[PDB]
């Protein structure tokens, strides 16, 4: 294919053109009370530009989601159904409001039923604990990070959740999680399938590493950056005040480490940055200190949470090591071993995680919350099934389940981005003596220009 | 006929895929001290339906894509690199003046770098005495804080006086952050240079808080700007809910656009009427919708972009203002005791640092601008368009400018929210307070229930 | 008599022990189902440190407010009453929340009913309007800004509203506005007294400006401080940006400047400071801009809205001193050629925003404590802080005298520190300045040198 | 001791009227280039009721009030400043520095301003080579940013090494800003400069986010540290709301007081539980209170003060040696979770220190405001020839407190007090009944809600 990595339960080897079809419930018989588009996966042309119009490099063409002329499901009929799965993430509660009062307000659906703690308020033993959602109950929830559905990591009985949605005539059921609920959520849809029960099963992508393939954007990844940035301002500020003070800060990244990145540049304040992609020894690490404490006595740490699980899985994903608190240790016995060069120093860890997920969004991540989660309801109602909603190349678009679990996204480390990481980071590849010397200079030619124009400012 | 408006002194009546041809400084002969042009489409919307061959663009027009080259044109360590900031402020324009800087100095390894006083009045004869070294030492902590360091001003200057300048302190490239009006100056400025056969290169970095930039989905400060609109929104809010038949108007930034009076209302959710130049209505239309809302609420609240109403360059929002209070003043009888507070947040919204995503935005349209003045590009803006960083030709980049589609998603959010006199007040209502009274008698019954 | 300013309809000519009496409503029958003591008004020793203890300068002593052993009212026959009047201010949410579960959670009143837009719904056409604050109507209502039950200013018939509050079986009414509202609830408190109703009519003070007297703090301050300092970073950037470009900026202040004052010194970025307690001549003001752009093509000037009341033919002193600079800056273009005049009026974003947590527990406290003390028959007083204290002050009193800028005193210092001085020589300033400028950096210079091998 | 703790290694066993005299350098020769000392009572409370004669102090106690002098001691243009920031960072550390910068510089004009290095090693004859020269150019904007551009370092250094330092670079004011352990370290430097008879005066910033000083109702960095706490609860509150039988741990500041720990949990109001040092309790305690708690909600937040439960898990350089309870008292709820599978089935706990985002932040404005005049004060009163004191806020005055008096008692919630109150009003209280007390609460909304459904039903007509 081209730029994208095999997830680890693939359940597609490759994207053919047929992979995207996006699944259409039978029927599109009431009109919405308010033909499919195309967008190219690839916008780069095979040629160069000749006589006629430009040809995509890749075959694959992507559905673009939009309000339909006529929808599947009756609207005064249809009862809508959220759920919210796995960890928290800015606008949560965003996505939750904006569903609902889609629903009520746009289509005039009959009620929204918001089933508690993930999947678990699907089993016959949660599903007593499901709740109304009306207006008077989402006014405001989106001033507000997690979710008033509540959440939980894991699955259930499929049998269970499809029996909960016949019982409470549930026409449409939109599964807000990660990789897992969304494989899940292919597994409560083809076994209402197997009953031939009209329900549509819909995902919203919950990921703040942004990792999601046929994605360029998740909800909650801006603010994430955002406040990731000011965890390492603060790391910052507690590694300068000490001698030879080292800040190691843990940012979000199992599989990415885009927040890593992005957090990196932005602050401008990272001197060593260990993301998944690129791997390195505990002595790489190690060297890269060292080299950082010739020249200065400070130096700050961002690691990805997936970095470096050589120094398992839950239920979908994978069981992490604490490369925060190893990494950490692994530093502070360092420099107890070279007391000699770096006498008094300090090592201050940072897991800033809590105040990154769980905190509403900003206004950019509210507006995009509340853009996928009207057009996922315009969609539904027009009987999208067995998908997601992502946004490529400033376009909303329709990806098969089965295709977005197929493959992740993960940075380009020839790519612009961590070049601007590396234009910041310590490099090994540089003489310190040459390059330090080439730096005075300059600073030098600098001042001596201010002292000529004050002495000239002399009356 | 797509989602362009034809500018007010185009230089193009068309774009052809010639026009989109970017300026290459002859010669390309030192290798970058870092280390064939690539497109991609306008639109990349298929022109045919899903068949066996890859699918082909609806519009020919094909976009130079922005990246550092293997070979550069100027000669790094011989290189000088001006810059200058003209117009309004705007978040991140210190963030932009840095990462020109530090790429030029870090990166490249120019020989200097001036920052030009109080945009193009800082390159004539009278003001080049105010010009500034930019090392590294001034810059440091610049991005933290808002406005420019090297200070703006309005208006153009003598194309000659600034050339002059230019030779006389060898700068041998130009970068123009401002508005429509600076980049237009740049292209004066260009083809001043290329008349006297001097090797300059003069590139611009789009600044506009409007984000009306045609070939671009964002400029530098968009987002942030909405960011701020929004909490101005809330405060304009809190002050009209606090007062009975209360109306808050709260003018945003939108000279042709209304972009982020659109996004900001649609954010807040707190916008009962939105005001943009791209849909203008009457007095009567506007006091009609408050009219509306004053039916069922004793709040309304009224985002109004600075471009709109410029037939009542007029400050809409204190005459949107009377207008009001004087339809009220009128109308007593029915909204008796009432109150009208305007809030021009024009001031909090430019004068202010970047969003952390505005900052990097900054910092990479910097740093590829310089990646590729040093290769030779020239009379040309760097711009974001899906997801890539391009080079648009300032004659074009000029000669259209982007405007909200009045039937596209946004809008729609827009409308889905703000006072809409096509909606039956009787039967809306009554839907309404069913819906309310389901809801309390269920928790009604389950309070019931509590006997434990 | 001595620091404070006699307010313009003030009630008393001076302040006797016997003013400081704070109304009991007769009885205090009921236990706290959950004496009165002193502090000194002037903490000031009369003497110096001799044998005997020190003796306060002022004959004053202020009644300490606190949770009485034996209250007056009976908690679960009691009903709470609430009213915000006037313009909004930072935190007006934290203190209906506050009075509402102080009396639901610890007093476990009966009812807690809202009256809506000001003293307007008292009135008999407007008591419809008012609504129940049990817990779950102010659950989060603290985290915003303005208010639930809405304000409005000006009076109403102390009749009409004495008649609403005995139809609605309202035991307490805590009036939350600024002096005009709590001498309209000194008038509800005698009315109510004339026909013998056991009515306790208890005052939250609501002032930004801070200018309260017997206080050092009103709540909303803080908040409105921080905001206006981002107001001012702001203003400063807008004219820096330009070539002599001036920023005009606008804080609260009607009869204080205490806003105007701490936000010039917290951002230090204001070069000139106009507060009312200081008013001076637009000449005056030119001739500080004038010697500001001799060394600087930037200038910021805090103006607050009680400044310069005599200017006009309160005068919007914001609008008005924005077209006298133009006008002055226009005049000498020949010495000032390209300029711009920037003016902001901040005072939205100031008010109408939910408090900082530290002002959100000071609501809380100030509530709390008068809930404590109205169920404990306190009535036509306010409660504010004092000397890290809380005392209550007999509205008669405090309606009578205002707080006002010591101009002698070390903040109006640190403002004369920072803001443009006529009193320095530009020559002789500007000399001494680029003299350390450049010893400085002939320091840098040799410890550089020093860094090459 | 009466409202006041004694301190671990306290100079004084009581506080006398002699004690409060604070030391001035001989001499007042120079006159203030700006254009007799004052008092306040230490308790402005009355020993009677209000009778004829004025009223009089309860405490024979009083304070020196702090402010700029007609006659100041030091030569202003032949004066040299010194500063040092000790121990953990704190909000308005480098306002701090700026103030006493600036004001030595535009309002006293001292000849020179040195700023060493990493606390008290940058005295040291090993690290004095690090010390830096503190113009206007070098502190115009540090004010914006959180720590300290000096840096600084814990524990002592030799007194003799440090005067040796000030005496070569002709220092004649070092203003020592950290915590009591730093001021006890200038008082060492005050008496070994006066066995010497050189001229200087050692003058104290108080650095404490704790708020825990005596003689001082706030200490600067407090009030940034308690809206920054609130900040990390509502992240907790939102992680624990979230989950089925949610726990939020959040560990805040407090070795020996717990203030930011109060005044944290009652301003966000979503404390259920509040653990401080001056109400130590069991394990079985914390673990009773989550189960009331989880009787009624399937949400618990705890707050704890770092120096809590200091008995779960002596001394080394300060003034002890911590057990990091946050981690503990984690591990602690998760195995009684883990235990009680049966009652609190699926069940999450999430710890979060929060330590780094409340000290390595700027203040806020109020803060900055408070250290700015804490600094130019202190300059006005150490160019007046104050030394072995510090700079104090007492009822809405500033206090200059002999150092050997404010490191012998320290502050402590006054668990009988308002605060402490609206602590216990939001918290679990076991003296709530399982059911037939635990119940006359769920009332009022029920009886509201019925009489808007009347008036809505009344708005068809
Ligand atoms: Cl919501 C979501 C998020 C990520 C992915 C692909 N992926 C990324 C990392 N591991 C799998 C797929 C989906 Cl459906
Ligand atoms: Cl910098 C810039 C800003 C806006 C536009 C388009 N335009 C023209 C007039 N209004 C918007 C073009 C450019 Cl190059």
């Amino acid at each position: 294919t081209s730029k994208l990595v095999k997830a680890h339960r693939a359940m597609l080897n490759s994207v053919t053109q047929e992979d995207l079809k996006v699944d259409r419930l039978p029927g599109a018989d009431y009109p919405n009370p308010s033909k499919t588009d195309y967008i190219m996966y690839n916008p780069r042309p095979r040629d160069e530009p000749s006589s006629e119009n430009p040809v995509s490099v890749s075959p694959l063409l992507c559905e673009l989601a939009a309000a339909r002329s006529r929808i599947h499901f009756n609207p005064t009929e249809t009862t809508i159904g959220i759920v919210t799965c796995g960890g928290i993430c800015p606008g949560l509660n965003d996505v939750i409001r904006s569903i609902t009062l889609t629903g009520i307000n746009v289509y005039n659906v009959k009620r929204v039923i918001g089933f508690r703690f993930g999947y678990w308020g699907l089993s016959k033993k949660g599903s007593q604990t499901a709740i109304e959602l009306h207006r008077g109950r989402v006014t405001n929830i989106h001033h507000y990070g997690g979710t008033i559905l509540g959440s939980s990591r894991g699955p259930q009985d499929p049998k269970e959740m499809v029996d909960t949605l016949e019982r409470l005539g549930v026409n449409i059921l939109f599964t807000v999680g990660g990789d897992g609920t969304q494989r899940g959520a292919l597994v409560i849809s083809q076994e209402a399938k197997r009953r031939g029960v009209d329900i549509s099963v819909f995902g919203v992508p919950k990921t703040i590493d942004n990792d999601l393939s046929f994605s360029h954007r998740t909800f909650g990844f801006q603010t994430a950056v955002e406040k990731a940035v000011q965890a390492i301002r603060a790391a910052y500020a507690e590694a300068v005040s000490a001698n030879y003070g080292v800040g190691v800060v843990k940012l979000m990244g199992r599989d990415s480490g885009f927040i890593a990145a992005q957090a990196a540049v932005a602050s401008a304040q990272a001197n060593i940055c260990l993301v998944p992609e690129n791997p390195i020894s505990e002595q790489e690490v190690m060297s890269l200190l060292e080299r950082r404490f010739c020249h200065s006595r400070s130096c700050v740490i961002i690691v990805a949470e997936g970095f470096g699980q050589d120094w398992y899985d839950a239920s979908g994903n994978k069981k992490l090591i604490d490369i925060g608190v190893i990494l950490t240790e692994k530093v502070k016995a360092f420099l107890k071993a070279n007391k000699s060069r770096y006498p008094d120093s300090t090592v201050k860890y940072i897991d800033p995680s809590y105040m990154i997920r769980a905190c509403p969004p900003s206004a950019n991540d509210a507006l995009f919350c509340a853009t996928l989660a009207t057009l996922a309801v315009h969609e539904a109602m027009a009987g999208a099934t067995g998908c997601i909603i992502a946004m490529r190349h400033n376009n909303y678009i329709l990806v098969p389940i089965k295709v977005a679990t197929s493959v992740r996204r993960v940075l380009d480390l020839r790519g612009q981005l961590w070049r601007q990481v590396r234009e910041i980071t310590v490099d090994l590849g540089s003489d310190v003596r040459l390059a330090r010397k080439l730096e005075i200079r300059r600073e030098l030619e600098a001042i001596n220009r201010n002292r000529d124009r004050l002495h000239e400012e002399l009356a």
